[PDB]
């Protein structure tokens, strides 16, 4: 049982952010984007949203109810037929090449538009996008490769090969540097990779593709320890003719298990055995240099952006499903007539707690969309210059700062607020007939893969703030302050934002203080760890509230100018969301600041036996 | 062993060292049950739960029940039926049952502690085993003749259902349209379709099922006050001997496909739609259906909250066991050194934060449902609290929506932390936490949604009650606060009590102001759930602080070994909860004080 047409898209909100808030249309028709105009970008969003609501979403239930089957003798996976049909619709429209470099066959576009297009695939059937990331990986291989490797990357992108990122081992998940997979140099300059990797997404994909590029982290014999000792290797499923791309003999890299998961069931998550079956796993050193963790983080950065966007896309369709249900479900009387047991029955959108729930879902779904689109505006130097006036170096540091927010805050928030979406359906929300319970199961992984929330929060504080000397964080804070410092119709929202900004500044000062104290009392560093996730989530709430308030300011201007009809309703909802978020979400940061200011190490000193 | 990890030590700590329930064991109703026998019963059912009950937890979810339209029956997986037989063969479906129906008299606090284990190990197993408890409720509401039937049903172990919901009547029970038509012989013919009925068929577990059905007699008035309650058995039977006779006209017509709790068959139930009457008997031969059914709803709400709490507890203990053995990363004090020794993940601050959050909420929630249960027996409430029967009943009624609403919501939320502790392995069906999450999502929905719990709590259990039960509990918190080692915790509790008092006053003002400005009432609705949750957090903090005060006493008296570790953990949990959970209530109070109707005035099309 399940909903075929489950996916409800929101192109209108995407276009509002892209063009009316962030002004991405400034760069369309100019420089890198000379051949792409605003009308064409809008048509592309409508087209992929239609394909996503149709053929891609059509197999969302099927992939979960009839999941992939592993044959351990052939080391291959069979995917359900309807899901492969969805994949073919993706390929036939070129949607595995969104934002691929022109020289690899893509259409040049700003990253903000690229991720808005991808949002639709991730909301309709996110595993379909994951299987379709091969050309994107080919582009990363190209950028990191030798001249000869760039030839192979060009073939792979043209032919649409699939791809995997192969880091994790049973003893090396968060601690990538603990990996033991080894690389043995051959006299001809190739390497033989030996080891067993775990949890590898898409490591086999039935007959979707002619080949799969495994990008594998391994430790050359005699290399040093930790991440710094790791190198990155191109390990193709099949050998091939490096001149023509013609597929050759099977390379020694074999799936040996497929996990049984809570959700994302149609994404084959695989134990991957390299050189264990009497056939060498030949690998080629990427770029013919030993620089593996740096190279692989080109991939990780994109995966983390995808995972946060996936969480956000899923909350959005969860909200729209809940809203559509609530508009039609009649239950109970209006609260003003509660005592009159003869009173007319009302649709549940008339109930305060349902409106509370729906506005909570709305404000977070729309605030998160704003966050990932804002982040993407720093991923092209030309867009960052045109829309923000920031140079390429600062833009890169701002993007790096925001990625743990997209991934960590996005994943955690989306899963939490889908609870409200399900609750809106009542008992029916617990049924597989409706898609919210699968959204919940499919999104639980988003706080775990591509680096757990705790790893995101440690990255955010230690690398993206401390190692950055606070430059990116100071830039964003300065933009929030400028908004606050400027019609008095958003006065209370600006005051609530000023309090939230000062709360987050207070948190940052407190955690920085603990870090400095650790120069003298090493254990003081634990308090940074204790507060790190709460700090990451606070910055996300602050950014959400600020971006919603910017959206409200645009909406006020459009209403003042004379918006009517569905436009008017849209703008009215932005004002209501920004106000609701400021009044109901932001004040909690004040208590969180005080909690962070009072952290102590009692919980660290407690005997493990006492838990 | 199995997936289910029990915590009899914490139950006994609460029952005996905190609340003093052993004070009533050996006296009056409980003349024949002593403290040692109570502890042995808890250990024994915990072992049953960890063993044969938990054994089919996975099987029930992976090989769920099948509806057969050829016979209008449901088939259950064989391994789950084996677990059910283990429950029946030890008499555990008679826990809390009246002595005249074959039970062992015991405090409700002990009853729910026993039930917690079955709810942790395989909650649908307890649901199918609720028949005797329902027979006792029928007994209590029945005529003298119906008491005879209820006695038979209890003795023979028949199953039971509570049959309220319809497609257009879930939260709004009073909108139900199922009809009851009186026959010349005084029976009734029940006609209608009910939805989402738990255990409406149960394969060959039982020889009969008692359906307790709400229906509206021809000519009755509208709403819940027009409803009556009917005894509608799956099979007719001899009212004297119990011998099973002809099939009655009450048939399951579908089984829902659910996120979790899959082995609980959740059925569309058709009454008098298959060409044979669904014969019902009016309960008590009086028309008083919603009041009668609330005897059942109260028990169901207590069960659902205890279920959620039981599940968080085994989630936590599974996560803890995993974390103690998982090696990953270096100690944070050696971050810079990429050669540092690897540590188990309990050494990482975020994992300790997560584990203490799970622990504090799991143990606070346990305290809350056991505290609640100490007001469910007049004799216990008198002995341990010094409160009379009338106030005990009102305090129990005040706390039930906390157990249900705050328990269900908190448990599901904090299981997120349990699963996170496992890392990527938590997303695997190899470990039980993802099933705990799926199975516990329903707890915020059936037996009344959280919103309905919060509206019950405020409108009925506070306003209609004139605040008497709420003032009693607040007075006990105040006394604890006013009473050295717990001075910081008492100060934080004082802030939280004042915060909850302010929320209650704001919401009351919004309600009373509705006399002159009708829309004012919407602000009560907007704040109701946050208020319910805030009270739950306050009660958690207070009860944890009371546990910490006992632990300090026991440590000063010379506790050693595993006792000492246990008491140290209680001190740590109370302190952590006071410092990291209670302060948020200050911001929630300010938010509630600032509620406005903008979100109610917004056009629906703007969402
Ligand atoms: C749009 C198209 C895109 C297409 C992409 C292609 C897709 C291919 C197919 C895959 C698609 C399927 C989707 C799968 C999604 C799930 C993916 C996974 O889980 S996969 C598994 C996911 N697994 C994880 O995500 C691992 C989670 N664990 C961590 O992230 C750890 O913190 C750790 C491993 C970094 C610690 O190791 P430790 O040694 O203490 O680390 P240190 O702090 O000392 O840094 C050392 C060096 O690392 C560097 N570098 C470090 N940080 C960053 C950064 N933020 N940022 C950048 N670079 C960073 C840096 O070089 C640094 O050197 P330096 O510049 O300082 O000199
Ligand atoms: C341990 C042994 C246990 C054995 C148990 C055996 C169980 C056998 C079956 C086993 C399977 C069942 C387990 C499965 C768990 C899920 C079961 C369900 O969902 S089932 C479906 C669960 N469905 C639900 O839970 C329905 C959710 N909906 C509600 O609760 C609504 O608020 C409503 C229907 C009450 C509103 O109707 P509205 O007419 O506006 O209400 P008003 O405010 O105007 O009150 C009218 C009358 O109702 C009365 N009464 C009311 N409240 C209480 C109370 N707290 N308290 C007491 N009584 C209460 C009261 O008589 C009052 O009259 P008065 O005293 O004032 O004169
Ligand atoms: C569905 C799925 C798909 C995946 N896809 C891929 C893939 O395609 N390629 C790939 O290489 N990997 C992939 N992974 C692996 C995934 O990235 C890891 O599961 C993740 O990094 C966590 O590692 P772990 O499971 O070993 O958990 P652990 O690292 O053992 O973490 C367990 C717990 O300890 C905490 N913890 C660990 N270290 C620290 C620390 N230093 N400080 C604080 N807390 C800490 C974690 O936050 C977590 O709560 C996938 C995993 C899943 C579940
Ligand atoms: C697994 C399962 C088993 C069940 N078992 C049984 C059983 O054995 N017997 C039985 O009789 N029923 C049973 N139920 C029915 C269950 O109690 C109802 O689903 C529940 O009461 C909610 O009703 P509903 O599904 O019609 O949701 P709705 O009442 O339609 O609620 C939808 C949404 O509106 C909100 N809402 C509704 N009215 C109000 C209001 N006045 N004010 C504010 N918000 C409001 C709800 O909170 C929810 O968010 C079961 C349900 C499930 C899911
Ligand atoms: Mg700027
Ligand atoms: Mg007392």
């Amino acid at each position: 049982r399940g909903s075929m047409s489950h996916y409800k898209s929101n192109v209108r909100d995407q276009v509002f952010n892209l063009f009316e808030v962030f002004g991405v249309d400034k760069v369309l028709g100019a420089d890198k984007f000379s051949d792409l105009d605003a009308d064409t970008a809008r048509e592309m969003l409508t087209e992929i949203a239609r394909l996503a609501e149709g053929p891609i979403a059509e197999s969302f239930v099927e992939g979960d109810r009839n999941p992939p089957v592993f044959d351990p003798e052939t080391h291959t996976v069979t995917l359900p037929e309807g899901f492969k049909k969805s994949m073919r619709a993706l390929f036939d429209g070129g949607w595995d090449k969104v934002g691929l470099a022109e020289h690899l066959g893509g259409i040049p576009m700003p990253r903000a538009l690229q991720w808005a297009l991808i949002e639709h695939i991730l909301g309709a059937n996110p595993a379909a996008y994951m299987y379709a990331m091969g050309p994107g990986m080919s582009e990363i291989f190209y950028n990191n490769g030798t001249d000869e490797q760039k030839k192979w990357a060009t073939i792979a992108a043209e032919r649409g090969w699939g791809a995997t990122m192969v880091l994790t081992e049973p003893d090396a998940g968060s601690d990538v540097g603990a990996g033991r997979t080894k690389a043995v140099q051959q006299p001809d300059g190739t390497w033989h990779i030996e080891g067993v990797k775990r949890f590898i997404t898409s490591a086999d994909s039935d007959d979707l593709f002619e080949n799969i590029m495994h990008l594998v982290l391994a430790r050359p014999e005699g290399a040093g320890p930790g991440t710094k000792g790791l190198s990155l290797f191109f390990v193709p499923k099949f050998h091939f003719d490096h001149e023509t791309g013609e597929i050759g003999e099977r390379n020694g890299v074999f799936v040996t298990n497929v996990e049984h998961k809570m959700g994302l069931k149609v994404s084959a998550t695989c134990e991957l055995s390299l050189g264990q079956h009497g056939i060498p796993a030949v690998g080629w050193l990427v770029g013919e240099v030993h620089n593996g963790i740096a190279q692989m983080f080109d991939v990780i950065e994109q995966a983390r952006m995808m995972v946060g966007t996936k969480a956000i896309a899923t909350l959005s369709t969860g909200y729209l499903n809940a809203l559509e249900y609530a508009k039609e479900r009649v239950q109970g009387a209006d609260m003003t007539q509660m005592t009159d047991k003869t009173a007319p029955r009302v649709t549940i959108t008339h109930h305060p707690d349902v409106r509370r729930s729906l506005m909570t879902q709305k404000a977070y779904a729309e605030g998160l969309r704003a966050i990932y689109l804002y982040t993407a505006t720093f991923q092209d130097a030309e867009v960052a210059q045109a829309v923000h006036g920031v140079d390429g170096d600062l833009a890169a540091r701002v993007n790096d700062l925001l990625l743990p927010i997209v991934k960590g805050f996005g994943s955690e928030t989306a899963y939490a607020k889908l609870t409200e979406s399900l609750q809106t359906l009542g008992g029916s929300g617990f049924l597989q007939d409706y898609p919210i319970e699968q959204y919940i199961r499919d999104s639980k992984i988003d706080s775990l893969y591509a680096g757990t929330t705790a790893i995101q929060a440690q990255d955010f504080f230690f690398r993206k703030i401390i190692r950055d000397k606070g430059q990116a964080l100071a830039y964003v804070a300065g933009e929030i302050e400028q908004f606050i410092k400027n019609n008095g119709r958003l006065k209370t929202e600006r005051e609530l934002l000023a309090t939230a900004l000062a709360d987050v500044q207070g948190m940052a000062a407190s955690l920085t203080g603990y870090l400095m104290a650790a120069q003298e009392d090493a254990a003081s560093i634990y308090k940074v760890g204790l507060g790190s996730v709460r700090f990451l989530m606070a910055v996300g709430d602050l950014l959400s509230g600020w971006l919603l308030a910017r959206q409200a300011a645009v909406a006020i201007e459009k209403l003042d100018a004379g918006a009517t009809g569905a436009d008017k309703s849209f703008y009215e909802g932005k004002i209501a969301a920004a106000s609701f978020f400021a009044k109901n979400m932001l004040p909690l940061l004040t208590s969180t600041r005080q909690i962070i200011e009072n952290l102590d190490n009692d919980v660290m000193e407690l005997d493990e036996a006492a838990f």
